[PDB]
């Protein structure tokens, strides 16, 4: 009940699960607080400790704005921290088995949220159900978010960039050295994560600090090719003396501003973060991941495009309606409250929000593609194009461009296309199988037949969750048991990729390709 790491002693809690039992324990320290004069620096070695530490409930999240454009609605709500926020938040989870196992698979989480927000405590992260039902050990960490987490002065030490994903990389460091007196094999630990989690996994599989620290890996709706996932160097440096500026710390001595960022309180730091872009966007990645050259070596497509990252077998896939989430977050005519039936005009000034510094032909050029209707008259048809226009150039297309290159160097690659809506998904009709809702797939909850799902919700998590585990510790991601649908290799050739769904799991081809074509030949030359 009490396990020895190698830098101190932790105290965990049992929790009954499915007349079973789960060892958790919650909220242990990676890092020595990045306060002071630690803050925006890669976070330090944590010395050794002489207690018992009572790792019994969810630490500090990371300091991060919250979505407040819709108080008291569950779709929301349900993703913003559910702890304290503070600088004081480098803490990470561990769900073991009991009885303890003895060489388990170790599943490794890391959140989403635009690299802004996010954080491990959430209800739809909850690791007990995975470690109850297929006997793996899961691990999620919080990272540092927002400019925090990402500030970037390229080359200084005070403030490097990356931090959030050095952040995670020292807690995987941490499952090398520590799982094993958990029962797990530090020998196979897979990382998993969703959107900007998942671009973070597609990171570590380039960044080569990280390819000792992992054998696997998968990506939910995320990879670093993504247009919201690396920020230039231009643009962070631009964004920083904004922000410099914002707050009255503008100086000349690029390190003396450093300084006079840290005496400055986070609040007045989340603050300024928004208009340090002039145009924002709904995916607005105001400080995320850079080219530092420690984490990221080079530009990661070129990377990736050469074949420069760890190889090994991915599970990538994407959700079906991946970006009807952010019509409503300022596209005009768009509401989660009614049918958003939307014209022309509300079309085309919602491309301005979507590409603010993209050319009047660029803008053009989308409407074209889009709007060329399988049939006209139909009144959704703008209200849908939207939808997907944002979801294809946003992941969709990225994520299957991501695999195809990866999968071109000889690897096992497998792909997915869910499209299940979520029977409890808070969210109208309209919106779809919505960027976010198969993350309570695939971490077990409609298993709790306690908890409002249908039946073939179950049935498909149960399945879901058994394919995630067999990818995990075997690299093969099929249920061989029940005569289910096996999962075949996405091949840069074929392209072969499986839908997910309670009614049927289809193999189909070359998932929207057309669509595709548009977004990452003929798009990237505007
Ligand atoms: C769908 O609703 C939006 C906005 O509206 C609602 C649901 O919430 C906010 C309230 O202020 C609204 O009264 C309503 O309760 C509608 O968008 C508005 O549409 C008006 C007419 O087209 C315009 O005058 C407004 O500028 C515009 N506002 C925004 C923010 O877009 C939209 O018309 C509704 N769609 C349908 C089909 O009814
Ligand atoms: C983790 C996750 N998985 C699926 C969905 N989510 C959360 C989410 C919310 N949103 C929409 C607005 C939001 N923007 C971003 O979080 C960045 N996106 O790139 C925000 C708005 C205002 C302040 C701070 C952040 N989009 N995703
Ligand atoms: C850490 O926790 C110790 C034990 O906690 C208590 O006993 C266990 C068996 C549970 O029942 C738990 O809910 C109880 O609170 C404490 O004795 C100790 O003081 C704690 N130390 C710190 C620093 O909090
Ligand atoms: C760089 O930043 C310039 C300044 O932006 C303006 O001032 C800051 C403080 C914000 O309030 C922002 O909203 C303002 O627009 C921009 O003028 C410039 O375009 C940016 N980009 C480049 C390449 O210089
Ligand atoms: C766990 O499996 C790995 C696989 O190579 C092996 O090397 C290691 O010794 C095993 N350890 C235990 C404790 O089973
Ligand atoms: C900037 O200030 C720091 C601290 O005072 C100093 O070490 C460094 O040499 C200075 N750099 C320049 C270019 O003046
Ligand atoms: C396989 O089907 C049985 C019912 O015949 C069910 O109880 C079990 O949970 C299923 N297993 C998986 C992994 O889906």
């Amino acid at each position: 009940i009490i396990i020895a790491t190698k830098n101190g002693k932790v105290r965990g809690m049992q929790l009954t699960v499915f007349g079973g039992t789960v060892t958790a324990f919650l909220g242990i320290p990676y890092a020595q607080p990045p306060l002071g004069r630690l803050r925006f620096k890669k976070p330090q070695s944590l010395t050794k400790w002489s207690d018992i530490w009572n790792a019994t409930k969810y630490a500090n999240s990371c300091c991060q704005n919250i979505d407040q454009s819709f108080p008291g609605f569950h779709g929301s709500e349900m993703w913003n921290p559910n702890t304290d926020l503070s600088e004081d938040c480098l803490y990470l989870n561990v769900w073991i088995p009991a009885p303890k196992p003895k060489n388990a698979t170790v599943l490794i989480w890391i959140y989403g949220g635009g690299f802004q927000t996010g954080t491990s405590s959430l209800h739809v992260y909850d690791g007990k159900f995975l470690a109850r039902v297929e006997r793996v050990i899961v691990v999620s960490m919080n990272y540092r978010v927002g400019a925090l987490g990402f500030l970037a002065l390229p080359g200084n030490p005070e403030a490097p960039g990356n931090m959030g994903l050095f952040d995670q990389q020292l807690a995987l460091q941490w499952v090398q050295k520590n799982i094993a007196a958990f029962g797990g094999n530090p020998k196979s630990v897979t990382l998993f994560g969703e959107s900007a989690g998942a671009a973070s996994v597609s990171l570590h599989l380039l960044s080569p600090g990280s390819h000792s620290l992992f054998t696997r890996a998968i990506l939910q709706s995320g990879s670093f090719n993504a247009p919201w996932a690396v920020t230039s160097l231009y643009e962070a440096r631009n964004r920083t003396l904004n922000l410099a500026k914002l707050t009255g710390c503008s100086r000349e001595n690029e390190t003396e501003i450093i300084k006079c960022l840290r005496n400055k309180d986070p609040q007045e730091i989340l603050l300024n973060e928004a208009f340090v872009v002039p145009y924002g966007t709904p995916l607005s990645v105001n400080f995320g991941p850079t080219v530092d050259g420690d984490f990221l070596t080079d530009m990661p497509d070129i990377l990736l495009e050469l074949g420069q990252f760890k190889k090994t077998q991915i599970l990538v896939g994407v959700n079906k309606d991946e970006g009807t989430a952010f019509l409503v977050y300022g596209a005009p005519g768009f509401s989660k409250d009614n049918n958003s039936i939307i014209t022309r005009k509300e079309f085309q000034e919602g491309l301005k929000i979507f590409f603010p510094g993209v050319s009047e032909f660029g803008k053009e050029s989308i409407l074209f593609h889009y709007t060329d209707w399988v049939d006209d008259q139909r009144p959704e048809n703008y209200r849908e194009a939207l939808g997907d226009v944002v979801g294809d150039y946003n992941f969709i297309c990225p994520a299957l461009e991501f695999t195809k290159k990866f999968s071109e160097w000889g690897n096992n690659a497998f792909f997915y296309y869910f499209e299940h809506r979520s029977s409890k998904l808070p969210w109208p009709e309209w919106m779809g199988v919505m960027h976010g809702y198969e993350i309570e797939f695939v971490f077990g909850l409609p298993l709790e037949r306690r908890d409002q799902y249908t039946k073939a919700e179950e049935i498909l998590s149960r399945s879901i969750v058994k394919r995630w585990a067999n990818f995990a510790k075997y690299g093969n991601p099929q249920e061989t048991q029940n005569q289910s649908t096996s999962w075949p290799v996405f091949k840069s050739t074929e392209q072969k990729y499986l839908t997910l769904n309670t009614e049927s799991t289809r193999i189909m081809t070359k998932l929207r390709a057309q669509q595709c074509r548009f977004w990452t030949s003929f798009f990237p030359k505007v």
